């Protein structure tokens, strides 16, 4: 007998004999898990690590939420699936268009591929803007798919999500968006789906609310992972093959006085090339956000026609805190990004700095806590832990977070 598989974006996924789950712990710098385990708070993960496979993996650059979640969902980098940031910029018109509609996704998800092959598939997200992207191609007319967010759980319908009111079903209220509870709801839904829906493939993805606010080992960070471990214990006990990974890590990005350490790339370009001659794009969030949540460690810039790219790149690279400056072609090759959705140049900042646009009009500091963020090479390293024995599993840099489902189904097969 030949083995059964589903081929997605040029990769062969064996059919899972038991449920295959990947958990994306948004912003889970490996240190978070080490600290919580050391504090005695994660007995399930501690045992799972001892008996299974423990690795570090590499995220996609930019180490942001959307590109990495869609990489995990498709098993491919953004050069394939097209989601390389939260929005794209069109030099003509000067328009910034949001990249939340599934129409922007250019490759099928593993979820759709398994669904079309007759599998039962579940996808649960914390925030809703990722739900439609991750659910692209799923259908809800055969009782074989469920896709909803914690955020909009009370709005789920049979026809569009595979479930009527996931909040009522789970018996928990819709959580506050800016809370740990938004992610707890995902874990709880995942457990109930594993028990009652019995998916062949399931993805659970959280938000990095806690991780932006709290460093590894502090009480509020530890409590989040203590909470997660309870659900991990239950998922594991139910017999599923599980990969625990992250979309990206998290690092402090503040000066000694606790204020954000920012390089204002638009200001610099306005001086060298002329005001607004170039356009700096910050992929981390939506462009209308102006409250410190727009500060990440990766940026791209669209330059005026004719200007010396090579010279501008050297001027930027010379600045202490700007670690990497690459042209479109090199950046897309190295970071596996689509040329048509990236600027003329790509910038990556140092470990404890972020990239901003301008000081004129400025980006206001909202929350009190010292800035923590991601986007750079220094948040590329993430945990990759499997609750099965897998001696052949690679390690970073060869192992990618978007190998999660490949190895989850392999473990399950
Ligand atoms: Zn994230
Ligand atoms: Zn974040």
């Amino acid at each position: 007998m030949s083995k059964i598989s589903v081929t997605v974006n040029g990769r062969r996924y064996p059919w899972p004999r038991v449920p295959a789950i990947a958990v994306c712990l948004d912003g889970c710098e490996p240190a978070y898990l080490d600290a919580a385990i050391d504090a005695g708070l994660m007995p399930a993960l501690k045992r799972i690590k001892e008996r299974g496979a423990v690795r570090l993996a590499h995220s996609v650059i930019p180490s942001f939420t959307n590109p990495n979640n869609l990489s995990i969902a498709t098993g491919s980098p953004p050069a394939v699936h097209g989601i390389c940031g939260n929005y794209l910029y069109e030099p003509s018109t000067g328009e910034e268009v949001m990249m939340n509609d599934p129409k922007f996704l250019r490759a099928p998800t593993i979820f759709q591929a398994f669904y079309d092959a007759g599998a039962r598939v579940a996808v649960v997200t914390a925030k809703d803007k990722l739900r439609a992207l991750l659910g692209k191609g799923l259908r809800f007319d055969e009782g074989r798919a469920v896709c909803f967010s914690s955020e909009k759980s009370d709005k789920a319908t049979r026809a569009e999500h595979g479930i009527d009111n996931a909040s009522a079903w789970l018996g928990r209220p819709v959580p506050e968006v800016y809370s740990a509870a938004l992610s707890e709801f995902v874990f709880a839904a995942g457990v109930k789906l594993l028990r009652e829906f019995r998916p062949d493939i399931m993805y659970l993805t959280t938000t990095d609310y806690v991780q932006h606010k709290y460093a590894p080992g502090v009480p509020e960070a530890n409590s989040f992972y203590e909470m997660f471990d309870r659900y991990l214990a239950e998922l594991d006990g139910l017999g599923a093959a599980i990969v625990v990974t992250a979309d990206h890590g998290m690092k402090p990005k503040h000066k000694a006085d606790g204020s954000p350490d920012v390089i204002y790339v638009q200001d610099l370009l306005d001086e060298w090339l002329g005001k607004d001659a170039a356009r700096v794009i910050l992929p981390i969030t939506d462009p209308y956000v102006v409250h410190h949540g727009a500060l990440g460690s990766f940026a791209t810039a669209y330059l005026p026609d004719g200007c010396d790219r090579s010279e501008i790149m050297a001027r930027l690279k010379a600045i202490q805190g700007v670690d990497v400056v690459l042209g479109r072609e090199e950046a897309c090759r190295r970071f596996e990004l689509p040329e048509d959705r990236i600027g003329d140049i790509v910038l990556v900042s140092s470990e404890n700095k972020t990239l901003g646009t301008s000081e004129h009009r400025h980006d206001l500091a909202a929350l009190d806590e010292p800035l923590r963020s991601h986007g750079g090479l220094t948040e590329q390293e993430v945990p990759f832990i499997v609750n099965r024995v897998l001696p052949e599993l690679p390690n970073a840099p060869r192992l990618r977070n978007f190998d999660a489902f490949f190895y989850a189904v392999t473990a399950a097969a």
